[PDB]
């Protein structure tokens, strides 16, 4: 969810 929503 690193920068995933």
């Amino acid at each position: 969810x690193l920068g995933c929503t």
